[PDB]
């Protein structure tokens, strides 16, 4: 199966996934010089104070927090979307060390980790109908750099040990994604795909300038994670990110100047 490995890693994938090698693959670096400040995009409107989440578990390649998605309470709207988006689901990418762990990188700057918050277009009834559209995902992503600790953050990183292995998932209500969020929600926008298998381009990515910080400690948790099952040999889970691929005929755009 696909994984982050010399033998099973990003490089491997277009064997079994031949979109691999698509037209609008993620992630990508973004060079903010060429990026074009688009004055028509809409800010971004993020309305979690309805969220609830579910529970958080350990897929093997990263660890997932999901919500309840059977009516409209987490929604985004607003930027370069039309219509309401669900949030789903939102996951971290990150690395062994702290010069990398980030998926897309600002003018080749790679940050510690990425947060995505994914969310499904309501026009296709559910997630499964929406990753085959073109324009079914809105993936919010956030750069994590290691500084002072983020206070909504810990929550998560208290709840690791439970969720150690593949497979292992652990009832994680009551957690508020709006304690994730920078102060500015300035971005930059461009149509890309998921970053893990089936890479499905299906994505319309909005990635935020500025970034949160967390604490050294808190990202060391997340280094404790393992990508095996329990009773298998420990294998930790990091530098879980796909390295970035080609714009070819794609433009950046930014909702700032
Ligand atoms: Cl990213
Ligand atoms: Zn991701």
């Amino acid at each position: 199966h696909w994984g982050y490995g010399k033998h099973n890693g990003p490089e491997h994938w277009h064997k079994d996934f031949p979109i691999a090698k698509g037209e609008r693959q993620s992630p990508v670096d973004i060079d903010t010089h060429t990026a074009k400040y688009d004055p028509s995009l809409k800010p971004l409107s993020v309305s979690y104070d309805q969220a609830t989440s579910l529970r958080i578990l350990n897929n093997g390649h990263a660890f997932n927090v999901e919500f309840d998605d059977s009516q409209d309470k987490a929604v985004l709207k607003g930027g370069p979307l039309d219509g309401t988006y669900r949030l789903i689901q939102f996951h971290f990418h990150w690395g062994s060390l702290d010069g990398q762990g980030s998926e897309h990188t600002v003018d080749k700057k790679k940050y510690a980790a990425a947060l995505h918050l994914v969310h499904w277009n309501t026009k296709y009834g559910d997630f499964g109908k929406a990753v085959q559209q073109p324009d079914g995902l809105a993936v919010l992503g956030i750069f994590l750099k290691v500084g002072s600790a983020k206070p909504g953050l810990q929550k998560v990183v208290d709840v690791l040990d439970s969720i150690k292995t593949k497979g292992k998932s652990a009832d994680f209500t009551n957690f508020d994604p709006r304690g994730l969020l920078p102060e500015s929600l300035d971005y930059w926008t461009y149509p890309g795909s998921l970053t893990t298998p089936p890479l499905l381009e299906c994505v319309t990515w909005i990635v935020l300038k500025e970034p949160i910080s967390v604490s050294s400690e808190q990202v060391l948790k997340f280094r404790k994670l393992n990508f095996n099952g329990e009773g298998e040999p420990e294998e930790l889970m990091v530098d879980n990110w796909r390295p970035a691929q080609p714009l070819k005929n794609r433009q950046i755009k930014a909702s700032f100047k």
